[PDB]
């Protein structure tokens, strides 16, 4: 007999107000066409108003296939891009998909720069989408930016082909709640004291971002703080506690801000937790809530 399974977890706090815009929008993108989907892709980033800085973030790994990009002819390079955005399966394709998510950023970060300055071919002057992939520019262009940035995030890390410093803890307050694992978490999640984050987890437990699958078990756990964690900033806000069957669940609502974009932009989060008798975290959830605007959107 089991009180929660991984599984069963992942349903704590049933009716928080997720954004299902972004993969809804992703499902919309991936039945396009790789040109439709690159030049769209060039439109949304270069159209959406926020600065990226790669600075605060990584790019050591992806060099060597980036010069190998940047000494092809204009031909092969916009060949190399389709097979990435369309998942063909070639060396480039699969070295990219070993990529960290924040490397895959990086290499996309940089082919931008180099389209900008002539380096590597362009999206051809005035190259006219199809009338489904306008209409899915539209909609993307419509999101906040945080969410664009989870749009973006998310057909990235999807590409290709699949065959630091610790600060000390600081002080922080969530109004409603005086759970002292989530101040751990959060506190040590902000330090980068990724270790730390991850001893407050039972053996089996797991956490699950975004619309992706739990991560299992400390070590993947740590492996995903260390790819993906680095430079966030976590704003958590406020939080209910509610007892259940000798556990503890927690939401917690607020925001975190990526390294990509710096205090620009907010992403409004929730974090739900399952605490265990003994205040380990068995699961936590990161969710990206939707707007007052896409709430009343996608009833009417
Ligand atoms: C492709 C492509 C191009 C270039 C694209 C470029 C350049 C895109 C750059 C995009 C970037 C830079 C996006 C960055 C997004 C970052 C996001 C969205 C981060 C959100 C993080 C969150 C929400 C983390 C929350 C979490 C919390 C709070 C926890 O407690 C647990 C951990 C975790 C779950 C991580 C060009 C133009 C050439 C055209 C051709 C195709």
């Amino acid at each position: 007999h089991m009180t929660f399974t991984i599984e069963s977890a992942r349903s704590i706090f049933p009716d928080t107000q997720v954004a299902n815009v972004i993969p809804a929008t992703v499902a919309s993108f991936n039945q396009l066409s790789g040109e439709d989907q690159l030049a769209l892709l060039w439109f949304v980033y270069t159209e959406m108003g926020v600065t990226i800085t790669p600075a605060a973030v990584n790019m050591i790994f992806a060099e060597k296939t980036l010069t190998q990009i940047q000494q092809m002819p204009a031909q092969e390079q916009t060949q190399v891009m389709c097979d990435l955005v369309n998942h063909t399966d070639t060396p480039i394709c699969r070295t990219y998909s070993s990529f960290g998510t924040n490397v895959k950023l990086g290499f996309w970060y940089q082919l931008s720069e180099w389209m900008k300055q002539g380096i590597v071919a362009p999206i051809p002057e005035g190259y006219q989408l199809s009338t489904k992939a306008s209409d899915v520019l539209q909609a993307i262009r419509q999101l906040e930016p945080g969410q664009q940035l989870t749009v973006l995030q998310d057909i990235v890390v999807n590409m290709g082909y699949t065959s630091q410093q610790v600060a000390p803890r600081t002080q922080i307050n969530i109004e409603g709640i005086n759970n002292e694992t989530v101040l751990s978490y959060m506190e040590n999640m902000n330090a980068f004291n990724f270790p730390a984050a991850v001893a407050l987890f039972t053996e089996d437990g797991a956490l699950q971002p975004p619309f992706q699958e739990p991560i299992v078990g400390q070590e993947s756990i740590l492996a995903y703080m260390h790819e993906e964690c680095y430079g966030l900033k976590l704003i958590p806000e406020q939080g209910i506690s509610e007892p259940v069957e000798g556990f503890t669940q927690i939401k917690v609502t607020g925001k975190v801000q990526t390294p990509w974009a710096g205090d620009s932009v907010s992403i409004n989060l929730a974090w739900r937790f399952l605490l265990n008798p003994q205040g380990k975290i068995f699961f936590v959830a990161i969710d990206v809530l939707a707007s007052p605007q896409e709430l009343l959107n996608m009833g009417f």
